[PDB]
């Protein structure tokens, strides 16, 4: 009477009145509502989840019935929580449905006889957007209702009579509800909304109940916070609200990083919470994760908040500024330790490895530093390949190409000493790359100022969305006329003299008198030894209005157009490449030394609510404002001043 096909149009169609007479038929023969003959055969589905997938206007009448019907036979904590056995929809029951169908009267029904509130929706589906997934909220009922912002659950799994969702429970990958938080949200206005509120909501939540560690202190299955996640994962909206988190109210002051040091009148420093931003060398960071492996679609906004900017300067003042200004000086020797010898090298015989002179040992050792610059430069890059490298080489104006630049130069000065080494000639040719190269690679140290920094990244910019886009067409214009200007030319068999005749190397020597017609310093040579000499000199000043007139000058007008588009982005880029400077030069140096040039002070913030004085590494910033006068919540500094 009742088999499968027949009820699943039934609580489906939410119907209680056909549906009296499972009990008669579901005793006498000893039959269960969580059978394998009563539920579907891929999922797993039951009558439970079928009613709330069906769910008339929030109210299928059903579900109060068959779990009446499910204790007269006996099932509550095996029968609700029948999870899809699926390889897509894993872990999945009736609760985490009647929460993402926005139905709270039931959540109460479900929890009401003890179901679960841990259940882990472990599913192909229940997956971020980068496995094959659709939407990841962690994999928990408190989790999906926080981040469906849906709060009044997110109180009542908290706080309800029966058994109660902790927040500190980590699903599969370590994530709780604050790193599930941080992964559904956008950098939207509405998502970023209740993302902070629901933020909000719970780490205080959390210090009413557990009054011990934060939640957002619990790392995860790969080491992150709900901070670090927000960097590596670009979510400022989010980013922002926890760095500048003033709470008031003193049982909860401690769950701050941004707190007032002091306010006399209209002036008053704000003082942040620096612990895992700055932290020298022994903790991961926030700042070493936006700067090196984050989304380059908004470090720039990340790094242009509260004190990360500020921050910055701080290290570049007391050693960015000064180490790097030694790196320069010591790269441009070495170009010109490199230049002396090529220009002292002699040309004579085999590779002129006799020396036999002071200056030939003064050469000698120009070459030697030489190749240590090369395979420094060659190992610095490779322990990089197995450590920090690799984002989308060449179109990355933050290193990404001048690590594949020094690694050229790298290379040319192992095989040019190769070649001086193995006997053939040709170290000078190699050679010479190599030394143009790393004089094109000082254009790496204009990261110090604003200008040449914010210069050396437009001639990579116009030289991508710009004059690549003319090599292209330039040679289609140039391979044309090349072609079909040469074809009016007689062969020197018709005889010795090329530049009336054509032989052999026509075309090769023909093509730079056109390239040096386009751009202005070459001479027609207009010539009468072609055999059609009118058409010869219609193709020439085609090819020098379509090139030089229309193409050169429209050149420079396409670049008009990038300087004015990218200068914004190129000020976001230097910021980023002066950034990735600093903690390049920073990490450099050992943690006695990064410890001892640190940014910030230890200052009595609070008391931990056992006495214990809150000692942590902070960071001042004066501010100054006429309208908010009220600054009376958290002066710590009753005495306003710094008082030195
Ligand atoms: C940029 C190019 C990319 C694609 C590859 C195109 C290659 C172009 C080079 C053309 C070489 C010349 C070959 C034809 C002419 C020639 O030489 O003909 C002959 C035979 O040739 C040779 O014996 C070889 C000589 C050259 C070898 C080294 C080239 C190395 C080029 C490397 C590529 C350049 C970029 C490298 C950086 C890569 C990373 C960048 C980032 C990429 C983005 C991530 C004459 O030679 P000769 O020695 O005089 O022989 C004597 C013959 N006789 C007269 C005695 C009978
Ligand atoms: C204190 C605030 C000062 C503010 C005022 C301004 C001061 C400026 C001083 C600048 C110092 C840095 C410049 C020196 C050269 C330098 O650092 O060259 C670096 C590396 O050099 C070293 O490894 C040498 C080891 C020793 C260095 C420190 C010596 C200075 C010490 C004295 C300063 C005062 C503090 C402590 C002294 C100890 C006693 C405790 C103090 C507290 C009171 C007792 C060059 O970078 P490189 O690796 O090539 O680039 C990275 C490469 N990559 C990763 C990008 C590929
Ligand atoms: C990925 C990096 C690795 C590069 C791969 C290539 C490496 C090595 C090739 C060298 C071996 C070939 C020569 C051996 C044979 C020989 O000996 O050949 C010679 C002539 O050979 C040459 O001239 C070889 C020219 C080499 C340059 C290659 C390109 C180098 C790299 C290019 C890329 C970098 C660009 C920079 C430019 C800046 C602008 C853009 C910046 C970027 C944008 C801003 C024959 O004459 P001969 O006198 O008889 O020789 C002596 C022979 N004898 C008589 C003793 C037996
Ligand atoms: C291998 C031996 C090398 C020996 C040392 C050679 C010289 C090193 C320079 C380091 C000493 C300090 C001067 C640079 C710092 C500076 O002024 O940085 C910049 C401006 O810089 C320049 O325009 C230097 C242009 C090129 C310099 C020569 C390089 C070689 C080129 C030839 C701004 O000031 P900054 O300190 O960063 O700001 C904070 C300072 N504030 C306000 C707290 C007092
Ligand atoms: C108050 C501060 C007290 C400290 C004072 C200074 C102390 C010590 C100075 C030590 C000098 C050497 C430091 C080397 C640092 C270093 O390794 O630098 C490298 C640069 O490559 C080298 O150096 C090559 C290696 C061979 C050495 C240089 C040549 C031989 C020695 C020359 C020394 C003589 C100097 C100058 C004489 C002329 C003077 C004109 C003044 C004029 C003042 C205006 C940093 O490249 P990287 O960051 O890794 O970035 C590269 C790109 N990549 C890989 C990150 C993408
Ligand atoms: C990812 C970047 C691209 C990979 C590296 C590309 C390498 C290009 C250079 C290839 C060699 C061109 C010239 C032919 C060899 C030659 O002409 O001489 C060869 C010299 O061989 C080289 O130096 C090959 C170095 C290859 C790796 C790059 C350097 C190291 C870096 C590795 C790449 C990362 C010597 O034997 P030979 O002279 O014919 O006879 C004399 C025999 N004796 C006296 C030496 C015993
Ligand atoms: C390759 C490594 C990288 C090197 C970097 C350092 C290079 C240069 C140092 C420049 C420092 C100042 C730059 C700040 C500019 C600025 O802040 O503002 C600029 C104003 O620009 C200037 O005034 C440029 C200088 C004018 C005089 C030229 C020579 C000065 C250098 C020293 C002398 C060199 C000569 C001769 C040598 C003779 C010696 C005997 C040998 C002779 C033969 C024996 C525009 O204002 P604004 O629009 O507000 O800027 C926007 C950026 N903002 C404000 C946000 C920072
Ligand atoms: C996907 C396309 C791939 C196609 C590639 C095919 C290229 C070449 C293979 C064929 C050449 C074989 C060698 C020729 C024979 C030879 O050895 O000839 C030599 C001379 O030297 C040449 O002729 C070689 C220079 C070029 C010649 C024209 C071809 C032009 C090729 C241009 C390729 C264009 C690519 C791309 C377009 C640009 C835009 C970017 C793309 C799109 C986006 C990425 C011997 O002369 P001699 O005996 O003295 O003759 C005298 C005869 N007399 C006097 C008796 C009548
Ligand atoms: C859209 C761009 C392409 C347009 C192409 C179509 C136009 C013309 C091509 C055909 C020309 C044919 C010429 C005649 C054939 C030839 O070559 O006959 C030669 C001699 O010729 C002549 O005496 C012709 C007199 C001069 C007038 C030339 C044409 C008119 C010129 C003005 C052209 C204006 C438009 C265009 C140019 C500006 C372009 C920039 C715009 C933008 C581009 C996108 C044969 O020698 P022979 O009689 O044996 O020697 C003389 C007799 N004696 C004394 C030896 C016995
Ligand atoms: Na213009």
């Amino acid at each position: 009477v009742f088999n499968r096909p027949i009820l699943f149009d039934i609580v489906s169609r939410g119907s209680t009145a056909d549906l009296d007479g499972l009990l008669p038929f579901l005793l006498t023969h000893k039959k269960r509502l969580t059978d394998e003959e009563f539920r579907e055969p891929s999922t797993g589905k039951t009558c439970l989840p079928k009613a709330l997938l069906n769910l008339s206007n929030g109210r299928n009448d059903t579900i109060p019935v068959l779990l009446d019907i499910a204790e007269r036979t006996g099932n509550m904590r095996e029968f609700i929580n029948s999870p899809f056995r699926d390889i897509y929809y894993r872990g999945q029951t009736a609760l985490h449905i009647a929460i993402e169908r926005r139905c709270k009267h039931y959540v109460e029904l479900l929890v009401a006889q003890g179901a679960d509130v841990h259940a882990q929706a472990r599913g192909r589906f229940f997956q971020p957007k980068d496995e094959g997934g659709y939407f990841y909220f962690g994999e928990l009922p408190l989790s999906l209702a926080a981040c469906t912002n849906q709060p009044h659950i997110v109180n009542y799994l908290t706080e309800n009579p029966h058994k109660k969702a902790d927040m500190r429970r980590q699903d599969s990958r370590g994530n709780t509800v604050l790193h599930a938080l941080v992964a559904i949200a956008d950098n939207t206005r509405e998502n970023t909304k209740f993302v902070t509120k629901m933020y909000d909501l719970l780490l205080l939540k959390c210090a009413r109940l557990f009054p011990d560690s934060n939640l957002e202190a619990v790392l995860n299955n790969d080491g992150l916070s709900p901070l670090m996640m927000a960097a590596k994962t670009g979510k400022i909206g989010i980013f922002q609200h926890i760095i500048r988190r003033e709470v008031t109210d003193e049982d909860t002051r401690h769950l701050s990083r941004k707190f007032k040091d002091w306010a006399y009148g209209p002036v008053y420093s704000s003082l942040y919470d620096l612990s895992s931003l700055d932290t020298c060398g022994e903790e991961a960071s926030v700042l070493e994760i936006l700067v090196y492996n984050s989304k380059i679609e908004n470090r720039h906004e990340m790094l242009a908040v509260e004190p990360i900017n500020e921050l910055l300067r701080d290290k570049w003042r007391k050693f960015g500024a000064v180490s790097f200004y030694i790196n320069v000086v010591s790269y441009l020797c070495a170009m010109v330790i490199f230049t002396l010898t090529a220009y002292y090298q002699p040309l004579e015989g085999t590779p002129p490895y006799p020396y036999r002179t002071t200056v030939d040992y003064l050469r000698l050792a120009g070459e030697v530093i030489t190749l240590f610059t090369g395979v420094l430069f060659f190992f610095t890059n490779i322990k990089d390949l197995f450590m920090k490298k690799c984002p989308g080489v060449n179109s990355l104006f933050i290193d990404g190409s001048f690590q594949l630049l020094y690694f050229i130069y790298s290379v040319l000065v192992i095989v040019s000493a190769a070649l001086y080494l193995a006997g053939i000639e040709a170290y000078l040719a190699v050679m010479v790359f190599a030394l143009v190269l790393g004089w094109m690679n000082a254009l790496y140290f204009t990261r110090g100022l604003k200008l040449t920094g914010t210069y050396s990244i437009m001639i990579q910019k116009i030289l991508f969305k710009d004059l690549f886009r003319f090599l292209l067409v330039y040679l289609l214009f140039m391979i044309g006329y090349a072609s079909a200007l040469v074809s009016l030319l007689n062969p020197c068999a018709n005889v010795p003299t090329y530049p009336s005749c054509r032989d052999s190397e026509t075309f090769s020597t023909f093509l730079l008198d056109l390239f040096k017609l386009t751009i202005g310093m070459g001479d027609l040579e207009m010539l009468s030894s072609t055999k059609y000499p009118v058409v010869f000199i219609i193709l020439l000043v085609t090819y020098i209005i379509l090139t030089f007139v229309l193409l050169l000058n429209m050149l420079i007008a396409l670049m008009g157009e990038t300087v004015g588009q990218v200068s914004k982005e190129s000020k976001h880029i230097w910021k980023l490449q002066w950034a990735t400077t600093i903690l390049d030069i920073e990490r450099s140096f050992p943690v006695f030394l990064r410890k001892a040039f640190r940014s910030g002070e230890m200052v009595t913030v609070g008391k931990s609510s056992d006495g214990t004085p809150d000692r942590r590494w902070c960071f001042r910033v004066d501010e100054v404002n006429w309208s908010h006068w009220n600054q009376n919540l958290g002066i710590i500094n009753e005495d306003p001043g710094k008082n030195e």
